[PDB]
């Protein structure tokens, strides 16, 4: 049976390739994580179909409904086989899915429009002429939800009631509303998607301060499904091999454009 | 029934108090692997004792007799029901014993006595006016042993056959022969242990380079023991409280010396 992989369009984990039009299944995608999927179902023997999660969302339990939506929702509710992803490893996600051991080490980070006067969190929680935000339905908005550090707590307090809204829809809406602020807008992202970023032109983002946390990137699987232990084994040996390290350089660095 | 919890005397994760010969039982330890040891069994809600592991090692499978020694051969063997130490996560381990998600961070790096003309692995490769070495029955060795990097099999190669012997059978040992070398004898290990002893008198060592690899420590359990899956949990959940970056800063920075 062909694995269904549900993955999402992020650079640089998945992007279209600039001819996808005149291609075919899995060959219309580029990227760390079609790199990864390759690997992945070689060597644990698997066919697959890339397949990119309908709402474009990573996944969070709507708190009326209960009901999981983005590439979680698709494990949870059976439309996917594994996820491929840039998904954080969290405790609320362990409850209804499984993860891989991490493939990808990150920690929530401060993106500014360079020349922005801000160092740290605790800058920014200081004062009020810069705005700041989160992506939506994402581990770094909850993290801010339920955290009980000071400096967090008060951050979320602004976040949470500010208006207009300082929450995007996605990682590049984000990064646009930085680059298009003067300034005036700081974006919580994950040091991954931060250092990234940082090396694309225009060149006119930076990463300040250091990260807020560290946790990791796994790949998911349904509850108690036969792949988890077999693809666990998999991201190990690679870890080992070295590729893990050889395709972060790969899409991060050797493409670096600053 | 009490855990038997298997750990091994490495500073700063579990050492011996000043107060020692006249306590009892788990009273006799401090460090970030006691901590977390009485935060992970409160958590799950058990009693525990901790006992120091018999041959003092980790854990590596004897390539002759097959038989696991160290930490991982106590839980291998059923004489201990869980390991809580600065216990490298890889794939021949997960092959025999359960580990949770990582709990902490780390690479293997490079110890040299200040001054030593030493920047980095290749340096070290390049040269053989400074000896280098491993610890034994650990992962750094076996890394060493199966890469496939040019820098690191050149390495090993040294290694494997240099006399008098560069590997130590502790990591106390490998540090003491670094500081009396005086710069002749570099020591190959895991950067926390590394950054814990650049920040202790006689403060006469320093971590150079960046990390070899990318991994982590977690919490081990015997193959299918039904303590793993709450011990993994409670591991995310004090990673998310932060209580895991408060275990570090108090026991690697705010007891800093140098
Ligand atoms: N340092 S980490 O927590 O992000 C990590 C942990 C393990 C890996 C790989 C990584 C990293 F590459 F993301 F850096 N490999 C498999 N075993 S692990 O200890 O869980
Ligand atoms: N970056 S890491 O690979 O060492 C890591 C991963 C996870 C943690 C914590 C860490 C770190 F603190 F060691 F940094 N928390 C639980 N989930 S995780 O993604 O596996
Ligand atoms: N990687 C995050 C999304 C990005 C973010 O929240 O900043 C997740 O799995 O939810
Ligand atoms: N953390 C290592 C021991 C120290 C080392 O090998 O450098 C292990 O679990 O084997
Ligand atoms: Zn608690
Ligand atoms: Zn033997």
């Amino acid at each position: 049976k062909t694995v269904v992989v549900t993955t999402i369009l992020e650079s640089p984990y998945v992007m279209m390739k600039k001819n996808h039009e005149m291609l075919e299944g899995n060959e219309r995608y580029e990227g760390y994580c079609v790199d990864l999927a390759a690997e992945i179902a070689k060597h644990c023997g698997f066919k697959y179909k890339l397949t990119i999660v309908g709402d474009g969302k990573y996944g969070a339990r709507d708190a009326d409904t209960k009901i999981w939506n983005g590439m979680v929702g698709e494990l949870v509710y059976g439309k996917a086989d594994i996820a491929i992803a840039p998904l954080t490893i969290t405790l609320v996600r362990e409850e209804v899915i499984d993860f891989s051991k991490p493939f990808m080490s990150l920690g929530i980070s401060i993106m500014i429009k360079k020349g922005t006067p801000i160092e740290s969190a605790e800058d920014l929680s200081k004062q009020t002429e810069i705005a700041y935000g989160t992506l939506d339905s994402g581990s770094t908005k909850e993290f801010f939800r339920r955290s009980k550090i000071a400096v967090f707590d008060k951050m979320w307090t602004y976040m949470r009631s500010a208006e207009p809204s300082v929450f995007v829809r996605t990682t590049a809406e984000g990064v646009a509303r930085v680059r298009k602020s003067k300034g005036k807008y700081a974006y919580l992202l994950e040091s991954t998607m931060n250092e990234y970023i940082e090396q694309r032109k225009p060149c006119d983002t930076m990463k300040v301060g250091g990260n807020l946390d560290s946790k990791g990137y796994g790949i998911a699987t349904p509850k108690g499904s036969s792949l988890g232990n077999a693809v666990n084994l998999a991201v190990l040996k690679l870890s080992e091999q070295g590729l893990l390290d050889k395709l972060k350089n790969k899409w991060w660095y050797d493409k670096g454009e600053c």
